[PDB]
C-alpha cells in the first residue's frame, strides 16, 4: 500500500446511472479447467486472422473435426463455451439456438466435431461463432490499454476501454473488436438471455471503461 488514491473506476455495470440503458460487457467464459484452445486445431487460420475482416466459412473446414492439442496436460472436456486465445469462439448447439433466439446479426456458425484434450469427440452440435462486420474499429486515443501479450493484436492491461461502435455498427449485439483477438464485445440482452438459460459459465467484463480487468 502506497500509491495514494489513484482516480479511476472499477468500472461501473450499471444501467441507472444517466447514460445507457444497455450496458456493454466483453465477453468471455469463465472457464479455465475447461481448457482454452491453446494452439490452432486442423485447418484453422491465423490467430488474429480468425475474424480479421473476413468470414472463415471459405478458410475453415465445414463438417470437419477438430481437437484441442495437448499443450497444456491437464482441463476436461468442452463446456457451453469454449474460450481461446484466438479471435474465435466455439458454441454448444443449445447455447448456439440462444445467440439465434435474440436475433444476433452477423454471426456465422462453422460446425464441426470438436474433440477435447482426451482427443474424444465431445463437441458434435458444437459450432465456431464468427462475427462479421468487422472493421477497424477500436479506439485507440481514449482508450488507456497496453498493448502485446504475445503478439501485437493481444492486449493485457486495460485502464479504459472506449466502445469500437465508432466504425462498427452499433446495432450489432455482439461483435468482435479489431486490435485484439479475443475481445469480443457484447450487450446487455445477450448475457441476460444466458443468465435466465443457465449455461455453463461466462465472464463478463465492462466493455465501457474496463478498468484492470484481464480477459
Amino acid at each position: 500500500m502506497g500509491s495514494s488514491h489513484h482516480h479511476h473506476h472499477h468500472s461501473s455495470g450499471l444501467v441507472p446511472r444517466g447514460s445507457h440503458m444497455v450496458k456493454y460487457f466483453v465477453f468471455k467464459v469463465m472457464a479455465e479447467e475447461a481448457g482454452y484452445i491453446e494452439k490452432l486445431p486442423n485447418g484453422s487460420p491465423t490467430d488474429w486472422k480468425f475474424h480479421e475482416g473476413i468470414s472463415l466459412a471459405k478458410d475453415f473446414p465445414v463438417g470437419g473435426e477438430v481437437s484441442f492439442s495437448k499443450n497444456y496436460p491437464d482441463n476436461r472436456n468442452l463446456y457451453d463455451f469454449q474460450p481461446n486465445i484466438m479471435s474465435n469462439l466455439l458454441v454448444s448447439g443449445r447455447a448456439r439456438k440462444l445467440i439465434e433466439s435474440l436475433g444476433v446479426t452477423n454471426a456465422e456458425w462453422l460446425p464441426v466435431a470438436i474433440k477435447d484434450h482426451q482427443g474424444k469427440v465431445v463437441g458434435p452440435d458444437y459450432a465456431f461463432l464468427n462475427l462479421l462486420g468487422a472493421e477497424d474499429a477500436i479506439d485507440m486515443e481514449r482508450s488507456e490499454y497496453e498493448m502485446d501479450s504475445l503478439e501485437k493484436d493481444q492486449i493485457g492491461n486495460i485502464d479504459a476501454l472506449a466502445l469500437d461502435t465508432s466504425a462498427i455498427r452499433p446495432d450489432a449485439k455482439m461483435f468482435r473488436c479489431t486490435k485484439e483477438r479475443r475481445l469480443i464485445l457484447i450487450r446487455e440482452d445477450v448475457h441476460a438471455a444466458f443468465e435466465q438459460a443457465g449455461l455453463t459459465g461466462f465472464k463478463v467484463y465492462e466493455a465501457e471503461g474496463w478498468d484492470g480487468l484481464e480477459l
